[PDB]
């Protein structure tokens, strides 16, 4: 058996960064299979033709931006954005937005790689608009707002919103870019989940470029999507780095099929596996746990793109340890649970097929 | 009536930074009055230094070799940086560059103190290798700042003081700490959130620890630096110290407050800050009923996380009412929330005056 084997994610973290993040929809799977099995017009426009013009039009329809650019991932998106829009110049970032994701991604390190100069303003908790204003000079190329997707600072805090920073950049003739990261395309508060900033809101507020992932709250493939001004995007596409960061035909097919799900929001909670697992009701989980060793309430973390706070009720079955987990990790379809509160918990929020799962245990 | 008139703090914030922060004990008041009325041996050893006996008291309580006392903890940090790291780099985590109140800001304080701020790691996740890579021949300190007014939650990582002390010992670089809150007792014993103590930092091997005296300590506005005798002697000999030296009222209040910590069992009663913090919710409910009344939540105040953590009971009654109350000789300050005016009764100790004044 290969190491890329299926695994039943019962840890309660739906968007596990180490387990492939978001599961893709059946439409995305079918589009990917069709693109793999048969030749597709990747860079051959029937009407030469660019690689992601259809994707750019779809993203213009959804978010409302002028143009779009697709790269390997959001780390590549930030790298390309900084290298093509702020190379050799300063970038002003709040001292409380210098984010680290996972461990391999660090904003100061990305600025070092991209050839920019990181200008840090304000403090970790309190950043004021005057801190941004005092740092803008002739060498400043961007005002960068990074969305702290994996952490939140609580207490005595102050952050300048994107509208204020866009107004300040318009006054000082400095573009404002955003590393949104999570890239939730719908209002999560409608589904009872915590609200996250949307690319539509940032695009409407006047942000020149907004970069977000595709495997996070978007529910698609690993991709880095940069949407915004036509001039800025055209700068990105013409950069020498883009050839290294361009997106595969499987990635483009999955991304387009996923984005077409957002054109019919009524079925979005059903067609999108990420949303279906996130908005799964707790009563159904309780019933499934009882049907399938004690069942008690647990809390499930959303995963990547959202704050690691659990914030989601669920029901889990517990085994009342280390050797049991080791034995479970050796199955043809490994079952990963969590050693929480001295017990082995199997959160049943992400268990979609009970018939298959019950065979291994 | 002056602008420093008494005010009945019913906002639920016990340690209101804009309202004098911590209230002082009766022993502190008596010692202050005694030093106020009569001459005291401020610099006359029965010459001796200004704060030798108070440094002895701090050594007894915390366990440090020596101690220095300045105007406030902002002055403590400024003097520490200007006397131990002037002209040299200081390594501070990128997630500890803190702003307190609005006038105190770590990068600006380091700029004023003549040091070079070296920022390591990221805002949420700082590793020990980030500290290690920044240490060079120009590095003078590894500074750990306690984020007293905020907490970063989520995917985070902070290097504790023990690891940093070990790293500095390996690299021959001293480690200092801007503790700030300066809680001298384990608050978890009273059901309150635990906060780092100067005793723990001094035991762990931190060269210098600076904390306030009006925060969780419950004394006067003072900046107390405790640590190694050599670095303290560097602080006391700095030109800045003369500008930052502490008043005789400050020293009297600080000693009378610190002497309460030598009698821990009565500390929950003789310390007004602790007495208001450990006040039971049932008594507040009874007092509110005697004086609508519904549950509310109260903040600890300065030095702790600004979160409505402590259960309490509030009396509710809008903006014109607050404006009329602010005209009173003994003003009553409440909070406007949910279209209602709330008075938290956790911090109310004299119900007779408040009842007479409201009626």
């Amino acid at each position: 058996q290969s190491a890329l084997r299926p695994v039943i994610n019962l840890t309660g973290t739906v968007l596990h960064t180490n387990l492939g993040r978001a599961l893709q929809a059946e439409a995305a799977v079918e589009a990917v299979a069709q693109a793999m099995r048969s030749p597709v017009t990747l860079e051959y426009d029937l009407d030469r033709g660019h690689r992601d013009r259809a994707l750019a039009q779809l993203l213009c329809r959804i978010t409302g931006a002028e143009d779009a650019c697709i790269v390997n991932n959001n780390a590549a998106a930030v790298l390309l954005m900084l290298a093509a829009t702020a190379s050799g110049k300063e970038v002003v970032v709040s001292r409380g937005e210098l984010v680290e994701i996972g461990g391999a991604f660090r904003i100061p390190d990305v600025m070092r790689q991209a050839g920019c100069t990181l200008h840090e303003v304000g403090t970790t908790n309190r950043t004021h608009a005057n801190d941004y204003r005092q740092a803008v000079n002739e060498n400043t190329a961007l005002l960068m707002k990074v969305h702290t997707s994996n952490y939140s600072i609580q207490g005595f805090t102050k952050a300048i919103d994107e509208a204020e920073l866009v107004a300040l950049g318009k006054e000082l003739d400095v573009p404002v870019v955003t590393d949104l990261g999570s890239g939730s395309l719908v209002d999560l508060s409608q589904y009872g989940l915590p609200k996250e900033p949307m690319p539509q809101e940032l695009i409407a507020a006047g942000v020149s470029l907004v970069s977000f992932s595709g495997d996070k709250l978007l529910g698609g493939p690993q991709a880095g999507i940069i949407v915004g001004k036509k001039e800025m995007i055209a700068r990105l596409q013409s950069h020498p780095l883009k050839r290294a960061l361009r997106a595969d035909k499987m990635t483009l097919a999955a991304l387009e099929a996923t984005l077409r799900l957002y054109l019919h929001p009524e079925a979005l909670s059903e067609k999108l596996p990420t949303l279906r697992l996130l908005t799964r009701s707790a009563e159904v989980i309780q019933i499934q746990a009882q049907r399938l060793v004690q069942v008690m309430p647990c809390l499930s973390q959303i995963g990547s793109g959202s704050l690691p706070v659990d914030r989601l009720p669920s029901a889990a079955l517990t085994f009342t340890l280390e050797s049991l987990a080791a034995r479970w990790r050796e199955l043809p379809v490994p079952v990963i649970g969590r050693i929480y509160d001295g017990r082995l918990w199997l959160d049943l929020r992400c268990l979609e097929d009970e018939q298959r799962f019950l065979e291994m245990l």
